[PDB]
């Protein structure tokens, strides 16, 4: 089964939060720049996920999208704190492929709904941030602070009924460790949904990305490993590749 590789850029203002090493831009903080050359180098996907200001933040991220579609074919999704459909169709309609909801999904899932019966299905990504409590997988919502007390079993089921594409699912327990993906959360998830489902967070090495795939991930998203160098994206696809990993090449 083919797997993809998605790099995933934080950004503010315009800005790629905490910059990259990647000495051979012109800029190395610029977001445009830095997907171009992502794009060039390997990687299949693009996430931006934005915190810019309130005030200013719809018309800085349709900058953003604008700039990044006329640079890149290769597809890319965007989001933080997209809270509604005209927000997100705005978004689409100025170049994005697909949106990410979270926060949102869960306090109106349909939302997930709303935005699928315009843009299809594939638009719609529904990123889960999930964490262990007392025993259970929870759903967890705010960048993290939240316990819903929805268990991620019934949201899963839930978020591809209401008609999503795809599940960005992030681990709380592993995200910004190196530790490696929470395999037993991915293969928890896998057997729940015939959505791809795109594992983050804890990537730390090339190794963690095999793993996350035998685990039954259909993707891998990595920010600062690939931004300050740490994994090479050409690498990483050789690795996979000779491992038997079904990757672009």
């Amino acid at each position: 089964l083919a797997k993809r590789i998605i790099a995933c850029l934080d950004v503010k203002d315009g800005r790629v939060v905490k910059g990259t090493n990647f000495e051979n831009l012109r800029d190395s903080g610029d977001p445009v720049e830095l997907g171009k050359f992502y794009s060039e180098i390997g990687i299949d996907e693009l996430v931006f996920l934005d915190i810019t200001a309130s005030v200013e933040k719809r018309k800085t991220m349709l900058e953003l999208v604008e700039k990044v579609a006329e640079q890149i074919d290769i597809p890319f999704t965007v989001g933080g704190g997209i809270h509604d459909f005209e927000t997100a169709s705005e978004l689409i309609l100025r170049g994005a492929d697909k949106v990410s909801i979270n926060t949102a999904a869960v306090e109106n899932p349909s939302l997930i709904t709303q935005i699928a019966q315009t843009f299809g299905s594939q638009a719609v990504v529904v990123a889960i941030d999930a964490k262990r409590v007392d025993g259970e997988f929870m759903v967890f919502t705010y960048s993290g602070k939240k316990n819903t007390g929805i268990l991620l079993r019934d949201w899963v089921v839930e978020v591809e009924k209401r008609g999503a594409g795809e599940i960005l699912l992030t681990s709380i327990d592993r995200d910004g460790t190196k530790s490696g993906y929470d395999t037993e959360m991915i293969r928890f998830v896998r057997p729940l949904t015939t959505l791809p489902i795109i594992a983050s967070g804890g990537a730390g090495k090339m190794e963690h990305f095999l793993e996350a795939f035998l685990a039954g991930a259909d993707a891998a998203l990595a920010a600062s490993v690939f931004h300050f160098r740490e994994i090479d994206v050409r690498e990483l696809k050789e690795y996979l590749k000779k491992h038997g990993v079904n990757v672009r090449l």
